This record gives structure tokens, C-alpha cells and sequence, in this order.
């Protein structure tokens, strides 16, 4: 039942090419249950006749302009070759944006398109009626805004994808869609305190990576306040997770967080002077290697963060003092821990001559007492029972206390910017009704894998379930439990894997956190009580290279090796309560805050925990969906790599979504909130309080005269298409004195 083009699945250029998947041919003859003679012509290549069976043969989709069609649900044919052909035409012709049931798809461009404009921004917002451009995410941002104040009731918008999709873009796209109100008029401060915040985050949370050149390392919520005719008045941000590691060792091709070389390349020779400056290849804790990030101007940026300082409200004595703690961190990283004499084994650590003339330095840049600072980091009080012993510290402790000084540091300056930034923005009663946002770091998987991706794929792992659970699991059954429809709707879950991550026992997360319970404590006893804990799962396996340290997670992006050998280190990465109650006890007013108030506390318990808190805050809201998809591996613009377009096609339930059309109406509201959306339809029937909601709904719809299929009566909320909600919503036009 098909027509005379078809696509190939085995073709003579996809078989040489593999990663480009199919081939588009005109059939010349054949039969139905028959094999087919036809030639390739979208590789124009092969010019020459060849064979294929009846399978491996789908319809084309031939004559569509496909700038015409929004949603992958629109095309006549939605199969594999036709959804792809579609996205490619459309990026090819600089259109991204595509829609897929409440999904939207976003295919990273690498080139301003200029698409996110003022004007854009403008067309999208104020353009009377509905929305009849092209699909946008200035398309969720109006969708979720006007769900918000039509209802009132929070929405969370929520990007995904892998590393370099595009997922903090879009986010910065809808906040400058929110913060345009050329409607109404506001006091500009608190909006403009949000706005500069976001090149500071990405200051001191964001580095090179090879999959990402402005990767977030750390993830982002944000909850906001959202005025009606659009501005910005009220805000919070939350980052989670900022992986202090990236402080000390940079691969070859990557780089620490952005701000180091900011300040390093950018701060005046007066500056350099007063916080002690050195050149980037003077810095142990800088890869010398890598010094420039491709669409990054290190020194443009660095004069960027400094105007915000003065938009978020800080004084030139703490902005004075960030760059300070800024460069300390860095020289703390030239302290050689020389070993000493007077040791069990010639190990006992300390600090000498050159080295404690930069220890002290270092440490007033950081406003700590130099000495009590040294004590720690050297000698060691322990207690054989009743006798207390000043034992001293061995090499490889010390330097790893002393680098433990530099990222907590480093993370609790990063979290005190953020909080000094929601003392000025956050609102003055409180968060009752939001906009949210939702900006994670995604799926990311390099040559060698450590506790720093483990967690990163764990959280984009339970976004998965979570957006499998609201947007299939509960949709399904709640519309079967309404009585509107009931529908075999089968999808990819991710159950099992979230299970074998995250549960409180058989898991790997589990096993990670006895074994830094424990006294003695390896990586490999670690691996071990994971090999046998639970092994009746295909989710978890033995690595096939070094099994001993190494481990894989069949994902739901592809299978991803890790290695063990770190991750009680740095999962019980925190700063000693001794070394702590130093820095608490500084007589700087910026770093006498960092601590302050500190007196179970294993980063993947205190972790994993916040995001159940998370997650249970962002599921009493309405959720909206941004799929992000990188078209190709180099960054290259008009580049397309069908192979990886399709890995992530899956993996974000793009192509699944499309049930979603099958499950009946797009709108589903409990009575009372459909009668206050449209109250003016029928005021005597929404507004009447002596009326059974589900009578005087249907007496509004009725009063509306929307025809009957159009809508629908559940046993709790009224259910209607999308066609129903587009002229309800109309209808609210008569004008009430
Ligand atoms: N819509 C877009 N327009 C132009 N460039 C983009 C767009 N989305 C992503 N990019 C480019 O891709 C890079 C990575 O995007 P980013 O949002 O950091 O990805 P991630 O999803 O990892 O946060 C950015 O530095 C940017 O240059
Ligand atoms: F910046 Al990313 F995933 F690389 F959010
Ligand atoms: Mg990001």
C-alpha cells in the first residue's frame, strides 16, 4: 500500500555509508509481496538499477513542502527515514524548531540564526489570536505563561538532551522572551539582576569540554515570577552538584571554569599586583595545554561578570574579595606538599621554605589563618583509646586536604553568589504560584568516565522516568480512569535502570554508600558488593576491559563505561569539620559566610535526596518538554549525522510521543478549573455556587456551542481537542462593562 518512491534500508549508498541510514529511490517495477526494482536518486551517486524486497521499503512523503508542517504528526507517512528527512530539511533551511504532541524539538544550529531576536521575541508574544508561526520554544514559553494566568495554577518548563544540545541556550532564549514587556511598565532592577546573573553561572559553573565548550557543570532551577503582560519581577536559582574536581585537573583538551581564565587574561596589571596573578601556565591547577574555548572571548567576558556584580548588588569590598578567593584557590594549587622527616616511613607531610612563602600568600587570599591552616594539613591528633597521640599527616593526605581547602572554597563561593543573588530577587511573601525552569546537564560520555559523568547520566536517567511517568504513564491511566479512553499504549520505560541506580538497597548508588559508611573502605569492594548484590539485571554488567575497576550501565542513550577508582574520594569530598571551623572563623565578611551556620554528608546521599526534593516540587506543577538534539559530533553548522540524529530520537521519545495523538483530547481539566479558564462563556453557569461542577461545566459548553465531538466528560474533568480549546478561548471576547 504504498507509492512510487520509497526508502531503503538496504540501498547501495547506505551500505557503503552506514551512518547515513537510508536512501530515497524511484520504484521502476515489482508487486505487492514482491521484490521491487528501483534506483537511489537523494544520493544522486548511483545512477544505476538494483533490487530490494518488499520489507525494508517505506513511503516517502513526496510532494510536502515540509515548511509547512509544524508537527511530526501532520505528515502523511511518520515513519524512521520520513521524520528524519523531515528534521534534516527543515535544519537545513535553518528552521530547528519542530513539534511532536506536547513535545518540541530543538536541533542545535552552532551559529546565531538570529531567530531569538527582539523582534521574534515581539512577533511571538503580542501577536493577536493564537500562535500561527512556526514552532519556536518562545512557542512553550507563551503556551506555559498563559496556562499560568489562565488558570492559576505554577508551570516548569523543562529543556533535555545530551552535552552541546542546546539545553542552556533555549533556557537563556525564554528568560529574554519572559523579560520582554514593552506592555506594561516595571521597576527594571530586580529583572535586570536575574538577566546578569546568567554570565557569572556560567563564570564559575561552566568549562571547555570536548562535547561542549560552554558545558554547564552543574545543574540549574530556577523559579520565576513572571508578570502578566510578561517581565520579570521575582526569581531563585538553585544549582545542585558543581563538580569541584574540575578545579584541580583539566583533561588535555578541556578547561577549568570559565572565570579562572577571565581573571587570569582580562583583570588590569593593578589587579594582577594586588591578588597576586600569575600567567595561566604557572598554574599546576590550570592545564597548560588548552588556554582558549572557541566561542568564548575570555577577556570580553571577564569585564561582562564585573558590570554584573554591580547588577546583583555587591559592594566593591565583596566583588574585591570574590577575586581574591577567586586567585587564591589557584595559587593553592602551587603549594607543593613536600614529604619530611620525622616520619613512620619518611611520609610525613609539611610545608617549607618556598612553599610555605606561596602557603602563606595563598592563604591570605583566601583570608584564612596561615598557620592553624598548616597544623591541619600536617599533623594529626589521633586517640589509641586513652592516649591522645600528635601523629602527623602523610604525604598523600595532606596534599589532598590541602586540595580539599581549594574546591570547597571554591563550590561555597560559587553558592554564595547565588544566595547574595537571591536576597535581592527573591519575592517578599513567598512562592506560591511560579514559573519554573529546569536547566540539568545532560547525557555526557568521554574516553574515561568518573563519579563527575556517573551522576550527571543518573540525574538525566530520572528526568527520563519522570517524563515517562507524566507523559505516558499517568496520561494513559488517568484516561482510563476518567472512562475516556481505553488504549494499549506502549512505550520505553526506564524502570529497571532507576532501579539498579537509585533505590535504597541493590543499587549501585546504594552499595556507594556503605561502603563510605565503613571504615576501611576501597573502590573495588565497592564494584564488588555491586557485581553480587543484585545480578539478575542486563542494566548492570561487568566491564569487558579491567572488570576489576571498571563497569558499564546499559543507559537509555547507549551503554556507558565508568571506573571506580575515586569514588570514595570524591564522593566523601567534603571539607574536615577542623579545617572548616578555620575558614568559618575568618575576619573576611564574604568568607566568614561561606560555612557559615555548618556544624548522611556524603555528596551522592545529600545529592540524590535534594533531587527528590526537586522532583517532588516540580511534579505539583504543569510540565512542558523541550527535546534538544545535537545534529553532529563537530560542532559544524548545516552538519547532519543521520545515525546520531536517530540515537536521540529515541532515546528523548520523540518518535514514541506520536501515540500520544491516538490517546484522544490534548486538554484535560477538573471541573472547577475549567470553569474559572472560561467563566465568561457562561458567568451564570461558572459563577453560580449552588451548581454540581460537571452540570455546570457541560451548561458552559453548552452556552459555548462547541460542537459535540470537540469535547468530552470524564468522571472528574472535562476533556476536549485541540480544536475545542483554540475557540473557548476565542470566545472570551465579549466585553464586560
Ligand atoms: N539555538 C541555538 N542557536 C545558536 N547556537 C546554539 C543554539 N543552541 C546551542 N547552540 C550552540 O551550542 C553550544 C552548546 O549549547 P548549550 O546550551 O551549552 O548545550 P547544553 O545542552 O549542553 O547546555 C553553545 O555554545 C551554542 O554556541
Ligand atoms: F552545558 Al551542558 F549538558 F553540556 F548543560
Ligand atoms: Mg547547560
Amino acid at each position: 500500500y504504498k507509492g512510487f518512491q520509497i526508502w531503503t534500508d538496504l540501498a547501495p549508498s547506505v551500505k557503503e555509508e552506514p551512518d547515513l541510514m537510508f536512501a530515497k529511490c524511484i520504484v521502476q517495477a515489482g508487486t505487492d509481496k514482491g521484490n521491487l526494482t528501483c534506483v537511489q536518486i537523494d544520493p544522486p551517486g548511483f545512477d544505476e538499477p538494483f533490487e530490494v524486497p518488499q520489507a525494508n521499503a517505506w513511503n516517502v512523503n513526496s510532494l510536502i513542502d515540509p515548511m509547512t508542517y509544524g508537527d511530526i504528526g501532520m505528515l502523511p507517512h511518520t515513519n524512521i527515514p520520513c521524520v528524519l528527512d523531515f528534521l534534516k530539511v527543515r535544519f537545513m533551511k535553518n528552521q530547528i524548531y519542530t513539534t511532536a504532541d506536547p513535545l518540541v524539538v530543538a536541533i542545535n544550529p552552532f551559529r546565531d540564526l538570529g531567530n531569538t531576536t527582539l523582534d521574534w521575541i515581539v512577533r511571538y508574544r503580542d501577536t493577536f489570536d493564537l500562535s500561527k508561526l512556526a514552532p519556536h520554544v518562545f512557542y512553550t514559553a507563551r503556551r506555559a505563561l498563559d496556562n499560568l494566568h489562565a488558570v492559576n495554577k505554577s508551570q516548569t518548563i523543562i529543556v533535555s538532551g545530551e552535552s552541546g544540545a542546546g539545553k542552556t541556550e533555549a533556557t537563556k532564549q525564554i528568560m529574554r522572551y519572559f523579560a520582554a514587556a514593552k506592555t506594561g511598565s516595571m521597576d527594571l532592577r530586580i529583572q535586570n539582576a536575574i538577566m546578569a546573573a546568567n554570565p557569572v553561572l556560567e563564570a564559575f559553573g561552566n568549562a571547555k569540554t570536548i562535547r561542549n565548550n560552554n558545558s554547564s557543570r552543574f545543574g540549574r532551577f530556577m523559579q520565576l515570577d513572571v508578570g502578566r503582560e510578561g517581565g520579570i519581577k521575582f526569581g531563585s536559582v538553585v544549582a545542585f552538584l558543581l563538580e569541584k574536581s574540575r578545579v584541580l585537573t583539566q583533561d588535555e583538551q578541556e578547561r577549568s571554569y570559565h572565570i579562572f581564565y577571565q581573571m587570569c587574561k582580562g583583570a588590569d596589571a593593578a589587579m594582577k599586583e594586588r591578588f597576586h596573578i600569575l600567567p595561566l601556565s604557572e598554574y599546576k591547577y590550570i592545564n597548560p595545554l588548552c588556554l582558549d574555548a572557541p566561542g568564548i572571548d575570555d577577556v570580553a567576558e571577564f569585564h561582562e561578570v564585573c558590570e554584573s556584580f554591580r547588577s546583583m548588588n555587591l559592594t566593591e569590598d565583596e566583588v574585591a574579595s570574590v577575586w581574591s578567593i577567586v586567585s587564591g584557590v589557584l595559587l593553592l594549587g602551587n603549594v607543593e606538599v613536600t614529604a619530611t622527616k620525622d616520619g613512620g616511613i619518611d611520609d610525613a607531610a609539611a610545608i617549607e621554605g618556598k612553599n610555605l612563602e606561596v602557603f602563606k600568600k595563598a592563604c591570605g587570599l583566601l583570608f584564612l589563618d596561615a598557620e592553624r591552616i598548616r597544623e591541619e594539613l600536617t599533623v594529626k591528633v589521633s586517640y589509641a583509646g586513652n592516649q591522645e597521640i600528635r601523629g602527623r599527616w602523610k604525604q598523600e593526605d595532606g596534599d589532598m586536604l590541602k586540595s580539599s581547602l581549594a574546591k570547597a572554597m571554591y563550590d561555597k563561593l560559587f553558592m554564595w553568589i547565588i544566595a547574595v543573588l537571591n536576597r535581592s530577587i527573591k519575592p517578599p511573601g513567598g512562592f506560591k504560584i511560579f514559573m519554573g525552569m529546569l536547566d540539568i546537564f545532560g547525557f555526557e560520555v568521554f574516553k574515561n568516565n568518573s563519579l563527575e559523568q556517573f551522576f550527571i547520566n543518573i540525574t538525566n536517567e530520572m528526568l527520563q522516568k519522570n517524563f515517562v511517568d507524566i507523559v505516558f504513564d499517568r496520561e494513559s491511566k488517568l484516561y482510563r480512569d476518567e472512562g475516556v479512553s481505553s488504549k494499549e499504549l506502549i512505550f520505553t520505560s526506564n524502570a529497571e535502570v532507576i532501579k539498579i541506580l537509585t533505590a535504597k538497597n541493590n543499587s549501585v548508588l546504594a552499595a556507594l554508600e556503605d561502603q563510605c559508611l565503613a571504615p576501611g573502605g576501597s573502590d573495588e569492594k565497592f564494584l564488588s558488593t555491586c557485581k553480587n548484590a543484585l545480578k539478575g539485571t542486563t542494566k548492570f554488567k561487568p566491564a569487558k576491559v579491567s572488570p576489576n575497576i571498571n563497569f558499564l550501565i546499559s543507559h537509555t542513550v547507549g551503554d556507558i563505561q565508568y571506573n571506580a577508582e575515586g569514588f570514595l574520594f570524591k564522593n566523601k569530598d567534603v571539607l574536615r569539620a577542623e579545617i572548616m571551623e578555620i575558614v568559618q572563623q575568618s575576619k573576611n565578611p564574604v568568607v566568614a559566610q561561606l560555612f557559615a551556620g555548618i556544624v548522611g554528608q556524603l555528596i551522592g546521599s545529600q545529592f540524590l535526596s535534594q533531587l527528590q526534593s526537586l522532583m517532588e516540587l516540580i511534579n505539583s506543577t504543569e510540565p512542558h518538554f523541550i527535546r534538544c538534539i545535537k545534529p553532529n559530533d563537530t560542532k559544524k553548522p548545516l552538519d547532519w549525522v543521520p545515525s546520531k540524529m536517530l540515537i536521540q530520537l529515541h532515546a528523548l521519545s520523540v518518535l514514541e510521543a506520536l501515540q500520544l495523538r491516538q490517546l484522544g483530547y490534548s486538554y484535560r481539566r477538573p471541573f472547577k478549573e475549567f470553569l474559572f479558564q472560561f467563566k465568561f462563556i457562561d458567568l451564570s453557569a461558572s459563577e453560580n455556587p449552588n451548581l454540581d461542577p460537571k452540570e455546570a461545566a457541560l451548561r458552559l459548553l453548552k452556552s459555548s456551542k462547541l460542537p459535540s465531538e470537540e469535547y468530552q466528560l470524564g468522571k472528574t474533568m472535562v476533556f476536549l481537542k485541540q480544536t475545542g480549546a483554540k475557540e473557548l478561548t476565542q470566545i472570551q471576547r465579549e466585553c464586560l462593562s
